[PDB]
């Protein structure tokens, strides 16, 4: 008999209900045909809408028109152009909803309308999937919230018996709208990736737990449990526990986004949402595939005292092993070059004793030298000269345990490299060099020339009263002198700076 809560809400807001009222108020004018019925605006149509459903400003209506065609693309009722995909389409819709706040009710109404009296069940379900992905991001207005929920509840009651799967999908939408207001630290910034989409689908279909693949430095992997709101800090904690890193060491670890084809290894902020990162990777124009890699991020102990404070490094033997493995890998990638040929030959000698514990049985070859010296160092002399220099250092090497050789290797690298234990961020400067490295470690903040690896500036944590961030800068307050660096990595920089300075 009486109109639904949604229809009552739409009566004073929808174009179709308003135009019919202005035809009822000033009824003196002659009508051409019967009134088309204002409720038809709530029903599916194969054609793209020519104006927004809700009466609003023409600037907002124009964006609502483009949004409608995108909803149609997501639902498979409008084709997707050459350089686009379904994940990219829904990311656009949610982005429009995030930044155009007054377009939110209109997004929810367009999605819902397209689920009501749709001739294809494989289009209406996608319409409800979109409602789910909107409900995890932003709330509809306080005015629309209850009437819209009551409508979903009615559609659930009407389809419970015939379609219990589609009913579970509507029930999750209702759960996610009931969850609002979402706390600030949990508010998602991106729409879903094709990964998040598939995980959501197979969890409703099969009930199986969603996981994310995380690599370690040894190239081994771990599957971490992932939810809508999982942060990078939470996944780092879980994979590290799975690997066997002790409770106290877990805080020293972090995650980097690694792309091998396009040489990128970028720190991932511990406060980012893992699903927001996955969406950002889809949006990247970089060639190749990205993957997450656990790395030891923080180094609080003095590398110069490692041989006399072994327990600080070896008590957690899993953490020690991952640490040794990480420094060895950086050495093999040529990251440590503040080393002369004698120092490199000593390093090569230790690393050979670690690969071949039987000192007497050693036959030194070109192939053995390549396992322990990076090309960057090897380039400086003929490999035959390296064999001879390494053979000489091996004569000065006494029998040692594998653990002690790993500590000796770290001590040598650590003592000779000013970048050891630093987290590096690419920064832009008007000073020389224009493209520099912001280095943050246990001592403070530095600026390093990437070419020479020479430190241009250094500020201890004691000498910095406060820090500040903008969307494109990092600022340190150092007597009042402000030092500013161009970078968009405020989130990762704040986490690294807070950790080290707070000690």
């Amino acid at each position: 008999g009486t109109d639904s809560q949604l229809a009552q809400w739409a009566s004073t807001r929808f174009r179709s209900f308003k135009r019919a009222s202005t035809l009822n108020q000033q009824q003196a004018t002659l009508k051409r045909k019967a009134p088309v019925d204002p409720n038809t605006a709530f029903y599916f149509n194969k054609d793209p809408i020519k104006e927004s459903l809700i009466e609003m400003e023409a600037k907002l209506s124009k964006k609502a028109i483009k949004n409608f065609s995108e909803i149609m693309m997501w639902m498979g009722d409008y084709p997707i152009p050459k350089g686009q995909t379904a994940s990219l389409v829904i990311q656009s819709i949610i982005s429009r909803g995030i930044e155009n706040h007054e377009l939110r009710d209109e997004i929810y109404c367009q999605a819902y309308r397209q689920t009501n009296k749709n001739p294809k069940v494989e289009s209406a379900k996608k319409g409800f999937e979109l409602i789910y992905f909107l409900s995890i991001t932003f709330s509809p207005s306080d005015s629309l919230l209850q009437p819209f929920m009551e409508q979903l509840m009615s559609r659930n009651i009407a389809i419970q018996s015939s379609s219990p799967q589609l009913a579970s999908l509507i029930a999750v939408c209702i759960e996610k709208l009931e969850s609002h207001p979402i706390p600030s630290y949990q508010q998602r910034k991106m729409g879903p990736s094709a990964t998040e989409i598939q995980s959501f689908r197979s969890n409703l279909e099969n009930g199986d737990i969603s996981t994310c693949k995380i690599r370690f430095i040894d190239q081994s992997t771990k599957l971490a449990k992932i939810n809508t709101y999982t942060t990078i800090r939470e996944i780092t904690d879980t994979v590290c526990r799975q690997y066997g890193i002790s409770q106290q060491s877990i805080k020293m670890f972090g995650i980097s986004a690694v792309n091998e084809t396009a040489g990128i290894s970028k720190v991932v902020s511990e406060t980012d949402m893992i699903y927001d990162v996955l969406a950002r990777w889809e949006q990247s124009e970089e060639k190749g595939e990205f993957y997450f890699q656990v790395r030891r991020r923080f180094f609080l102990d003095d590398v110069n005292k490692i041989l006399d404070q072994e327990h600080l490094w070896t008590d957690d033997d899993i953490c020690f092993e991952l640490t040794y493995c990480q420094i060895r890998d950086e050495w093999m990638k040529g990251l440590y070059t503040n080393v002369n040929e004698k120092d490199s030959s000593i390093i090569a000698a230790i690393l050979i004793q670690l690969l071949y514990p039987n000192q007497s049985k050693l036959v030194l070859t070109k192939e053995v030298v390549r396992q322990v010296l990076p090309d960057q160092i090897l380039n400086s002399q003929n490999i035959k000269v390296w064999i001879s220099m390494i053979e000489s250092q091996i004569f000065e090497l006494v029998s040692q345990t594998p653990e002690y050789l790993k500590l000796m290797f770290i001590n040598l690298i650590g003592s000779k490299s000013p970048l050891f234990g630093c987290t590096l961020f690419n920064i832009q400067q008007k000073e020389n060099p224009p493209k520099a490295w912001l280095a943050i470690n246990k001592k403070g903040v530095s600026i390093f020339d990437p070419h020479t690896k020479e430190s241009k500036n250094f500020w201890t944590f004691q000498s910095i009263s406060n820090v500040a961030f903008t969307d494109d800068t990092f600022c340190i307050m150092t007597k009042p002198i402000k030092q500013t660096f161009t970078t968009d990595e405020h989130s990762s920089i704040a986490s690294v700076y807070q950790f080290y300075s707070s000690q």
